[PDB]
């Protein structure tokens, strides 16, 4: 009938969530949950609190994410999970490369993120 | 190093040398009901992806990984996520990214889910 049901939650919930990112990431606590965790650049975060302290602590005023591509699957638990290739414009940096992973699960209604994955590209000099 | 980073290390460290000698022995780390997302295409269940992986064009192949993160979900499955170098036969070097959703079934460890992309 169209659009598997995983493509259209994951869709919405990736366009939400760098909405959110891009412009109040105080305001990123209502998609976690306290056994969410987080893994920015190979350092983990387990839980909500120390989730939004650190997405709040990232020293950029400014920023832009473009995504190049994103992949949707559901798993055997019924969680949603998401793929995510982009592009990062902060302040004056230089655009940088991302990967991200979201694994999604339905809690009361509501499609939250157990667990996030974030990791920059670098270029190699 | 937490148990799931030993676990995802391993099954990372387990594909990846299937994957650059012998790709029709792929079909041991999936199950039959496994989906694969490779480059946009969706490739669902075990045959379809050892086919897909079989007949991949090239002869000879080396991937390095340059960057492995590892999470436990709270429904018992490693999430195992991959940044990487790919050499294939005579073509440039590419840039890759690939993640894993790996469940304990029958007491070893399985991929589930598995997606694929180029850096371009």
């Amino acid at each position: 009938g169209d659009k598997p049901i995983w493509e259209q939650i994951g869709s919405s919930f990736i366009q939400h969530y760098y909405q959110l990112f891009d412009n109040d990431r105080t305001q990123l606590g209502a998609i976690y949950i306290d056994a969410s965790c987080l893994t920015w650049e190979g350092q983990q975060f387990q839980g909500k609190a120390a989730i939004v302290e650190k997405l709040s602590s990232l020293p950029f005023q400014k920023i832009q994410a473009s995504i190049t591509a994103q992949d949707h699957q559901p798993t055997p638990d019924s969680c949603i999970i998401s793929m995510v290739v982009g592009q990062l414009k902060a302040d004056e940096d230089p655009i940088m490369g991302f990967h991200q992973m979201f694994l999604l699960k339905n809690i009361n209604d509501a499609w939250v993120c157990t667990n996030d994955m974030f990791r920059l590209a670098l270029h190699n000099f």
